[PDB]
This record gives structure tokens, sequence and C-alpha cells, in this order.
């Protein structure tokens, strides 16, 4: 049955000697990023796809530029170790037929945040009609059918087909991390987990957060015949939710969706058979008398496979874990909610940027206001702070 999983990162550190090697990595080329253009942004006031939408800080800035100046800022890190001139990192962007012309377009006229044109690249992935319950597929207009993408598990198969395992091997490519769209402090191709999953020889390096409540909507990780699955909160059990005496969860650990991959592994995943799962969706109709009705419930069925579905393929994989006040808040609602939306990001954003500066020896006064903005360009984590060791800050503070 199944068996609890242990987070290598409690008995094996993370140290210096790790970070160091992932610079190496990246500074030769060796390294990818992999995101989601995401679905479009209507749960906020937004009909476009998610990377485009505009964080409202200061200095405004959408999702898509911050994630530009990490790369721009990793590269120039990289660059000033191994004193290498040229440093790239590869960025695959997964999209769908319907929007990849519109999300090019957008990189194009802001002249790619100062990226290279030759780094970035869109790719779609499949899509399917959205059916009834009787299997009928329900239609916009005559002639045309409402679709939707094939769910993420169409990763796998999308990257064969468009060439980029290919491209990986021609580049000397590595390692990749994919990551979701939605979490704004992702680190994105972090040089700590570059040189942890090398050293290591890992297919796959999971990154996870230790599970803070019973309820708490999160899956978590299983070992099943010395394989590692993936357990969806709504699939969980009395036996999945047992406690020790000190009152820590034997199964303990948040899968968050930040996962780095072989390019080796990557080639295996682009043949394995993933099982389908149900989506539903609500979907716009016209009933018995001409009348076009918008329901209250869900009424469209979407045939979805789901990325996590691979991890049992892998037979070496290590488990990394993160602080959520660090590397974890996520934009997922408008302000008609009070999770997960502008302010709770803005709130999180701000206390590390006053953490990083106190690390690198400043004395931070925040009695008259909480700002405190860095720019991604400026500093990854607080290394780009050194200039303010022994001064006194009084926030407001604006770092471009």
């Amino acid at each position: 049955t199944y068996q609890p999983v242990d987070i290598t990162t409690n008995t094996i550190p993370v140290t210096k000697e790790h970070y160091y090697r992932g610079l190496e990595l990246i500074s030769q080329g060796k390294t990818a990023l992999i995101t989601p253009a995401g679905g479009q942004g209507s749960r906020l006031g937004f009909e476009h796809p998610k990377g485009m939408f505009v964080l409202p800080f200061e200095i405004p800035k959408s999702i898509f530029q911050m994630t530009s100046e990490r790369l721009l800022r990793l590269q120039e890190l990289a660059s000033e170790y191994s004193h290498q001139k040229n440093v790239m990192i590869h960025w695959f962007l997964m999209t769908n037929e319907e929007t990849i012309e519109e999300i090019n377009n957008y990189f194009k006229e802001h002249q790619y945040f100062g990226l290279s044109s030759e780094q970035i690249h869109c790719f779609p992935q499949g899509m399917l009609p959205v059916v009834d319950f009787n299997g009928k597929i329900l239609y916009e207009k005559k002639d045309k059918p409402y679709m939707a993408p094939n769910g993420h598990g169409g990763l796998f198969k999308a990257l064969k087909d468009n060439g980029i395992l290919e491209f990986m091997n021609e580049k000397g490519i590595k390692y990749s991390v994919a990551h979701n769209v939605d979490n704004i402090l992702c680190k994105d191709v972090d040089p700590n987990m570059i040189g942890y999953m090398d050293l290591l020889q890992s297919e796959i390096c999971i990154k996870i957060v230790k599970k803070g409540f019973k309820e708490e909507k999160v899956g978590v990780l299983v070992k099943e015949q010395e394989r590692i699955k993936v357990v969806e909160y709504t699939e969980l059990t009395d036996e999945l939710n047992k406690q020790l005496s000190n009152g820590e969860f034997i199964y303990n650990c948040g899968h968050i969706s930040i996962n780095g991959y072989s390019t080796s592994f990557l080639e295996k995943a682009a043949e394995y058979q993933l099982p389908y799962h149900i989506a539903k969706k609500k979907v716009p109709f016209v009933n018995e008398q001409g009348i076009v009705i918008h329901p209250s419930e869900n009424n469209g069925i979407k045939k979805e496979i789901f990325f996590f579905d691979v991890f049992p393929l892998a037979t070496k994989v290590s488990i990394f874990e993160i602080q959520r006040f660090i590397e974890f808040s996520a934009l997922k609602n408008s302000l008609n909610e009070s999770f997960d939306n502008v302010n709770t990001v803005k709130r999180d954003w701000y206390r590390l940027n006053i953490y990083y500066l106190k690390k690198a020896g400043a004395i931070v006064d925040d009695s008259k206001s909480p700002i405190c903005e860095i720019s991604f360009r400026k500093s990854f984590e607080e290394e780009g702070l050194k200039e303010f060791k022994g001064k006194t800050i009084q926030l407001p503070f604006i770092l471009q």
C-alpha cells in the first residue's frame, strides 16, 4: 500500500557549493525555463492571457515583464562568476492555436523587455471540443465548436512534436525548470536547485512546502512500490491525514508545481501514455425556445491529461523543501475575495524585500510606510544590496 516520502533536504543540505555549480551550468548554456502563457485572466478584470496582466505596484509591471527581468539578472550573475561574455537562458512558452499570434505580438512590440529575439520560443499544445452529457459537441456558432486545451499533461508530447527536444540536444541543454504562471515570487532557473539536481544526478527534482493544516487545499506526495505519485486534495483519506504525537503530518510533502527535469527524462516522458481525467466548465447554449442561457452551474466536460501523472516513470527523484515566505505567493482572485489577490501578493513581496535588506546589513525603519520595492533586474536574493551595509533606510524605499 502507500508509504511516506522523506524530504531529501532534511539530511542532505543545500550548500554554497550547490549555488556555484548552478551558476557554472547556466554559464555553459546548459539550462532552460518552461512556462504556460496561462488561461484567460477572466477571474480578474482581464480578457487576455494571464502573463499580460499588469500588477498594480508603485512601478507597474506585467507578469511576463517580471520573468524577463529575473532571467536577465540570472544571466548577469553567471557571467560575473565565470568571466564568460555571452550567457543565454532559452525560454519555451506553451500556448495554443487560438492565442499564439497575440502573445508573439505582445513580446515584439515591447522589444522583448531587453531579452534577445533568439531566446523566446512560443509553441502550441493540442485542443479538443467541449461536450455535453450525451457526449455531443457544444457550439459557439454554426460550424464553430467551443474548444479547450488538452491539459497541462500535454506538455511532454508538445515538446517532441514542435522540435524542442531536438533543439535542446543541439544547444547542449541538460536541465529545465517548469512552473505555473500564478506564483509571483518564483525563482525561475534557481542556481541552488540546478546545482542540487546535478550533484545527486536526479531525473526529477520536486519543490515542496510542509503541509500546514488538515484542510489545506494542496496535493501531497506518496510512495507506491518504490515510485513517487501525487494524491490530489479531493482524494485524501483518514490514513493519509494521520499525525504524529507532536502535531506534524506523516504525509507532509505539499506539491506546489515548481519542478526540474533532465533532458533524457523529457525524452522518456514524451513516449508515455497519461491517464484521462474529467474537468468541468460553464458554457453558454441555446435553449428550447431559442434563448441563449448563461448557466449558474457547470455544464461542459473537458477531457484532460495531468503533468504530475508522469512522476512514477522516474527511478531517481529528489525532494527540495522551500519556505512559503521566500518562494510562494499566488495571484488567482479579484479583490471580491480575501485570499490570493493583488493586495496579498503586495504584502508578501514587501516583507521579503525588507528581510533581504536586513540580511545585507541594513537597518530598516517601517514606522510610517510598508512600501519596499526592489526590481527583479537589480537583485536575485540579497546579493545586489551590498552598498547598503551599515546604512539606515526609512520606508518608502524604491530601487529600480
